């Protein structure tokens, strides 16, 4: 089944997604302060961490699984890949998300023609990559995540020491997500959301450009935050700033 705790025992649920080849214990440095304005729910996403009873999936199957299992109404959070099933979650299932919050994530990874991003060919190498040696490829795509910013070091050292906590995800779960991050492209259907709908991003993200921000014109109705100084991990380097636009975030919701 899927791996998912709750904390706290707040009135406005708040779901929190996290990245490619992490887990739920991410999220450590931030869940005593948001557990004491949200029930709080930290999942590990399927075929990650604990939620070991899948392989590869796609999107749509990814966010199915993650719904099952979900309140019935909350503000959404997704990091990265996170960001991608928080996306489709809402894009389905609209009545269930009080509100969307993607966090150093975009609607297109790969870059495109006339759309910055990742080269295909790079992820398609990553993925070729994971059959020679999978602990050495997960570890490169993670350390791209803090780099360049003022606790670079001690950062990546918490992300690897996640990654280490439980045992690695099979090979397949691994290449699957990179395939959802190189061909996903929800930059049209993101138009027709209507919920409060908040983007979060680092200015020093190696993995999603802070060229992509100025979306702004594509999605008119949404809203972004730039983090001056973090990298794909803002919640990391800036725990308290992140958690006080959450809280801001409440405000705005139902309960």
């Amino acid at each position: 089944n899927i791996w998912w705790q709750t904390k706290g025992q707040g009135n406005v649920h708040l779901v929190l997604l996290h990245g490619w080849g992490l887990n739920a214990e991410v999220w450590r440095c931030i869940d005593e302060e948001l557990s004491s304005h949200f029930t709080l729910h930290l999942v590990d996403l399927p075929g990650f961490g604990r939620s070991r009873g899948f392989g590869a999936l796609s999107l749509a199957d990814m966010a199915e699984a993650v719904l099952q299992q979900a309140p019935d109404k909350a503000i959404w959070l997704g990091w990265s890949l996170g960001g991608l099933v928080a996306s489709q979650i809402a894009l389905t299932h609209p009545e269930r998300v009080r509100a969307l919050v993607t966090v150093a994530s975009s609607p297109c990874f790969s870059a495109r023609d006339e759309w910055p991003g990742i080269k295909p060919d790079v992820l398609a190498g990553f993925q070729q990559q994971l059959s020679d040696d999978q602990q050495r490829t997960v570890e490169r795509f993670l350390a791209l995540q803090t780099m360049g910013t003022e606790t670079a070091r001690q950062d990546a050292r918490a992300l690897k020491k996640t990654v280490l906590a439980l045992p690695m995800p099979e090979v397949d779960v691994l290449n699957g997500g990179l395939e959802i991050l190189k061909t996903v492209d929800l930059r049209q259907p993101l138009q027709n959301v209507s919920m409060p709908f908040l983007r979060l991003y680092g200015y020093l993200d190696g993995l999603v450009p802070r060229k992509v921000v100025p979306l702004d014109k594509l999605w008119p109705h949404s809203e972004s935050y730039i983090f001056a100084k973090a990298a794909h991990a803002p919640f990391i380097s800036h725990p308290a700033e992140f958690c006080h636009l959450l809280v801001a975030l409440k405000q705005r919701v139902g309960s």
